[PDB]
């Protein structure tokens, strides 16, 4: 049996401001900081440890990991930062207020932008300042693999190679893995691990700052999964 722990980052500045974020590298709020710190304290209190962590190149996730490492006294473990765990790319929606966007385009339209498994939001223009081509985080990613927008299907396709090439081998090698990432990149892993349908996966919401534990068998198939902490509070 193996355990894999996942954690979604806590509140970001743009979560606070109700702005679509995607690949924009916004930071945590004080609240997001404390949620990270509390996840760490939960893991520590439950006696979890980790040999390695995986995170995105986005500091809201990485800072969340840092807080967890700090609270667990695991600041020395190897950390793999991969663009592959990035939040779903929100295209030209990135930075827009979500309430305002709905007002403008209607709930229906925005539903498709938010939830359509296979149809992405409107893309950035290539020359947009938000585009990823000049960003040192992505200097080594082939230009054609860099998104100007993504649907969850794209996000799944981009996440899974990191699982197959690096995380799965880690887990099989006996390493206790923490993955600190984002709502959609975690949704993508969960979709894969639990065989969730294209149809059902857009329904799964993952709470911020709550460790999500997967027990995996020898074939890396889930036996079960659970959140750590206050079940009643979580459920609410």
């Amino acid at each position: 049996m193996y355990k894999l722990v996942l954690i979604r980052h806590g509140e970001s500045t743009w979560n606070k401001e109700n702005r679509f974020t995607g690949w924009v590298d916004v930071d945590l709020t004080e609240q997001g900081n404390r949620e990270a710190r509390q996840a760490g304290q939960l893991l520590k209190e439950a006696g979890y440890t980790f040999d390695i962590a995986y995170t995105s190149v986005l500091k809201r996730a990485i800072r969340t990991l840092w807080h967890v490492q700090d609270q667990m006294d695991l600041m020395y473990v190897p950390v793999v930062h991969s663009w592959r765990l990035n939040e779903r790319h929100y295209g030209a929606l990135s930075g827009l207020n979500k309430a305002e966007t709905a007002a403008k385009y209607g709930d229906e339209q925005v539903l498709v932008w938010r939830r359509s498994y296979d149809t992405p939001p409107p893309a950035l223009e290539p020359g947009d300042e938000r585009a990823p081509y000049a960003d040192p985080r992505y200097a080594k990613v082939p230009r054609e693999q860099l998104p100007l927008t993504e649907c969850l299907k794209d996000t799944v396709a981009r996440v899974l190679p990191l699982w197959n090439e690096s995380i799965a081998p880690a887990v099989k090698a006996g390493k206790q893995v923490l993955i600190a990432a984002h709502g959609n990149s975690l949704r993508a892993l969960i979709k894969y691990l639990d065989g969730i349908s294209d149809a059902d996966i857009v329904g799964l919401n993952i709470p911020n700052g709550v460790p999500l534990v997967y027990e995996l068998d020898e074939s890396l198939t889930p036996i079960r999964h659970y959140y750590l902490g206050d079940q009643e509070a979580i459920a609410k």
